């Protein structure tokens, strides 16, 4: 916990030059036009473009801490508004591309974003969420729950109960929640893609769910700028800012990135959109 092993910080970033970048976003279209069911892999480089610092990142927080320097937040997680990745995952999952999302980010921006929470695994925990102990209830508040590693908040269950509520943040000894974790492992089996954005994939479990995908012959696809775990086992690395990456990719889609009306909650997924005509791929 303070000895807790950090893994493997600060390494050096790579950039694909442009005209590899493009090919092989292309190629990530390819990949998704032809893919039956798609999860998407998120950590903490997903919300570095909203202000919040990744953990091992050349200026993530554990980085920082090995260099004897403190991380550097550009916002409050209240403040944060979702990235553009963050609102093109919105919008793949409205026209049934996304079949699942497992996120190890406790920013609270998935819920806030307006991402569906039944399509959504949050291994870590939420910031905003606080849960009964009693009766299992969740509540998505509008502030950070003010405490970590599972502690009573002060507030109890409202529910038609008076149960403690508790924060949802996992401290390093913590067992990941067997309901997410259950349903990101079911999902990334029958996923024939997953693809991973802006997570160095060095926690176990949630950096070995993607790899889950390639039994039965899945693919896998690696967005990161640093080098990850299981970069020999991806068929596509792409080594680029993921807002670069998913604003292009979704232009090869088709697809529009919605605007974010400000915070809001949906618990369960809508119907699907329309979506535009498949490419003839060969
Ligand atoms: N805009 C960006 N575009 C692409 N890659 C990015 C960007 N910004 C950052 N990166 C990359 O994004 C990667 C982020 O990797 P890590 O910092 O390990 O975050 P995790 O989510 O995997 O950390 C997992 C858990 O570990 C913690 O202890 C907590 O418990 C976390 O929940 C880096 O390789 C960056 O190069
Ligand atoms: O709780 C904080 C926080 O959430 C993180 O939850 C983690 C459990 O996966 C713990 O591993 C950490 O210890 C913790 O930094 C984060 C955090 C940092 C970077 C992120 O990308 C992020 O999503 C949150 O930063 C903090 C900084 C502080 O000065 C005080 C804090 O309480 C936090
Ligand atoms: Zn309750």
């Amino acid at each position: 916990p303070f000895t807790a092993d950090k893994g493997k910080c600060g390494l050096p970033e790579i950039f694909d030059p442009p005209e590899e970048l493009e090919r092989k976003v292309w190629e990530l279209a390819r990949l998704v036009w032809q893919s039956s069911s798609v999860v998407f892999h998120t950590g903490a480089g997903i919300s570095t473009a909203s202000g919040i610092p990744d953990f091992r990142g050349p200026h993530g927080v554990w980085t920082m801490e090995e260099r004897g320097l403190a991380p550097k937040f550009d916002t409050t997680f209240e403040s944060a508004r979702p990235t553009q990745t963050h609102m093109a995952l919105v919008q793949l999952e409205r026209v049934g591309l996304l079949r699942f999302l497992v996120s190890q980010n406790v920013d609270g921006l998935h819920v806030r974003s307006g991402f569906p929470r039944d399509k959504l695994a949050e291994l870590h925990g939420n910031m905003f969420v606080e849960e009964c102990a009693k009766c299992k209830t969740q509540y998505v508040r509008d502030t950070v729950v003010g405490t970590m590693g599972l502690k009573a908040t002060g507030r109890l269950c409202t529910v038609a109960c008076r149960g403690e509520l508790r924060d949802t943040i996992l401290d390093w000894e913590d067992s990941l929640p067997d309901r997410d974790l259950a349903l990101a492992d079911e999902a990334s089996r029958n996923a024939d893609l997953s693809i991973t954005l802006g997570t160095s994939l060095q926690i176990r479990p949630s950096g070995n769910l993607p790899l889950a995908t390639k039994r039965r012959g899945g693919r896998l696809v690696i967005v990161n700028l640093q080098p990850t775990k299981h970069d020999r086992h991806a068929d596509l690395r792409i080594h680029g800012y993921v807002d670069e990456v998913m604003t292009r990719l979704m232009k090869h889609l088709g697809l529009e990135i919605p605007a974010w009306d400000g915070p809001r909650v949906l618990e369960r997924a809508l119907p699907p959109l329309p979506r535009p005509p498949t490419p003839k791929l060969e």
